[PDB]
């Protein structure tokens, strides 16, 4: 039903709130929910490990079966799979690991895989344990993204400092 609520609006099709993905995605019961993923889909921790919890472990057991198959994901790469309880579809999107030595230009490349969807709620890629600067992933996604993208943002520092930055 895409009824998103409360959200910054930053330009014509990028929005910004400071909320919990997985507490959105049951509220807005969104077409496509954008889950930050690695390549062999392991949902342990973080975003991933949130949406996967709230599934029950359905988003995981599916994933296994799909890499078990297909084998992984590249980086910059994505995947639809179900989105189970939370959303219609789950697009997997692998962003650069800079904490592990991943090149940052891939960010792009994962953010260009929104743009297959009229509407998602998504993660800001990359930030958290990945480390990127959250700054330069937002500016990738405004510059990359064309479809009506709704981040939601779990952390209240870091999305005051995101909308204040891109306000400046
Ligand atoms: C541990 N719980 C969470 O991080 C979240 C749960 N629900 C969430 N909804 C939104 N953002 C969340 N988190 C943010 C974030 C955004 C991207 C990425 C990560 C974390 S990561 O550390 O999982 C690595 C992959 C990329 C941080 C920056 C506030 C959570």
């Amino acid at each position: 039903v895409n009824s998103f609520s409360g959200y910054l609006k930053l330009t014509d099709n990028v929005y910004i709130k400071n909320a919990d993905i997985v507490e959105e995605a049951k509220k807005v019961k969104p077409t496509v929910v954008v889950n930050a993923a690695n390549v062999y889909l392991k949902h342990g921790g973080g975003v991933a490990g949130a949406l996967n919890k709230a599934t029950n472990n359905a988003m995981q057991v599916e994933s296994d079966d799909y890499i078990a198959t297909n084998g992984p994901l590249k980086v910059g790469g994505s995947c639809v799979l179900s989105g189970h309880n939370l959303a219609k579809h789950c697009l997997h999107v692998v962003g650069p690991n800079v904490n592990k030595g991943e090149d940052i230009q891939l960010l792009k490349s994962a953010y260009e895989n929104f743009n297959q969807h009229e509407v998602l709620l998504a993660p800001l890629l990359s930030a958290g344990i990945f480390g990127a600067d959250p700054i330069h992933s937002l500016r990738v996604c405004v510059d990359t993204v064309r479809t009506n993208v709704y981040l939601a943002v779990f952390d209240k520092n870091l999305y005051d400092k995101l909308v204040s930055s891109f306000l400046e």
